DNA sequence: TCTAGGGTCCTAGGACCC
DNA sequence: TAGGGTCCTAGGACCC
């Protein structure tokens, strides 16, 4: 009763698209991210920049100290979305069991697949080859019996490569697998896990479920399961977006409500335009605002509201600005909408 | 170096219902 | 009849 799960993951996705579309960027360090003056971070970088230590989520001022010649790009999100549509149509030639996780990646359940003699290894190879032939972009893949192992496996032969984990190989693979490599175990959890002497799935195997349940709640059960290779999550091809958000970080902090209002006036049309693509009548469940301060504390207030409304968002931002802000500079204003359920 | 913007999921207290 | 459900809401870890 073993499933065959493929995780497919595009290599340096945004940057790979910019190199295809402008070959002059192929061999110099490049990154998509906001400028240092715009107070940006790196979205992603190519391998020449990664050589200097440039990473996703790194503040752009840090990226340039590490890599002074870094060529900074703004991002062409329609070009990326077009590549995403194409690779997802390529996935559909092999199975309809496709769960996209983002523009550039998806789980595939190929258990019931007729292609390539039921070899998930060969299906993954053929998808990567087709992606390259039709889009001139490379992808990596991971093949495993469950989601999270397949997703770990796609990172291990990057770029332009794959890795297969059989059920026979799972116990040896788990024994030394760092917990931080498990999707959903981030910095905060890994440091809390490290402080009680838990670093690897091997360590957690030597643990009692009851203790993990008391110390981490439902997260403790997931830790216990993952450390054994247990991941029963099904590939779900029916997920739908639940929210729409539009926010901006200013080059300089703002200190006057007139400035905040001015920002919202620019944000609102963008939010209405993106909402209208999915809900033309603009009917919603909740709408709300977000402020982020000088000191990086962040607050949101949102409420039941039936239809996108600019003045109510302005009013809500006014309350949050007056009430909870105490003469701090504001670095970010955001608008937010929660979509109706169905 | 100085910290984005797109999101998902979980948690928790009080309101509210019974 | 002392407590059991289920929304509302804010915050925060985490993902790409
Ligand atoms: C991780 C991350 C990705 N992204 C964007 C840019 C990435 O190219 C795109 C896909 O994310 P990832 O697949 O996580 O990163 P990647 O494709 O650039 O690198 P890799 O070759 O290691 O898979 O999502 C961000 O904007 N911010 C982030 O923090
Ligand atoms: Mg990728
Ligand atoms: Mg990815």
């Amino acid at each position: 009763g073993s499933r065959k799960i493929i995780h497919v993951d595009m290599d340096c996705f945004f940057a790979a698209v910019e190199m295809r579309d402008n070959p002059a960027l192929r061999d110099i360090p490049i990154a998509i991210g906001g400028s240092r003056e715009r107070r940006g971070v790196i979205s992603t970088a190519n391998y020449p920049a990664r050589k200097f230590g440039v990473r996703s989520a790194m503040p752009t001022g840090m990226a340039l100290k590490l890599c002074p010649h870094l060529t900074l790009l703004p991002g062409r999100f329609d070009a990326y979305k077009e590549a995403s549509n194409h690779i997802r149509e390529i996935f559909s030639r092999y199975t309809s069991r496709i769960e996209p996780l983002s523009l550039d990646e998806a789980y595939l359940d190929v258990t019931d697949s007729v292609h390539c003699h039921g070899s998930a290894t060969l299906i993954a190879q053929e998808i990567r080859q087709t992606i390259f032939n039709e889009l001139q972009l490379t992808a990596s893949a991971g093949v495993a019996p469950v989601k999270f192992l397949a997703k770990i496996a796609s990172d291990m032969n990057k770029p332009n490569g794959q890795f297969v984990i059989t059920p026979a190989e799972v116990p040896a693979f788990l024994q030394t697998l760092p917990l931080a490599k498990i999707p959903g175990v981030g910095k905060v959890s890994a440091a809390k896990l490290e402080a009680m002497g838990l670093r690897t799935c091997g360590d957690v195997q030597k643990c009692d479920l009851v203790m993990l349940l008391k110390r981490f709640g439902k997260f403790g059960r997931i830790l216990w399961e993952r450390s054994q290779g247990i991941d029963e999550r099904d590939v779900n091809s029916e997920r739908l977006r639940k929210s729409v958000g539009v926010e901006r970080t200013m080059a300089e902090d703002i200190h006057h409500w007139s400035e905040c209002e001015a920002i919202i006036e620019r944000l609102y049309p963008e939010l209405e335009r993106r909402l209208a693509k999915v809900k033309p009548d603009l009917l919603i469940a909740r709408q709300g605002v977000k402020l982020k301060f000088d000191d990086f504390q962040q607050t949101t207030q949102e409420h039941v509201w039936p239809r996108l409304n600019k003045a109510d968002l302005i009013a809500t931002a006014r309350k949050t600005w007056d009430e909870r802000r105490g003469g701090r500079g504001v670095r970010l204003v955001g608008l937010h909408v929660t979509l109706l359920d169905p």
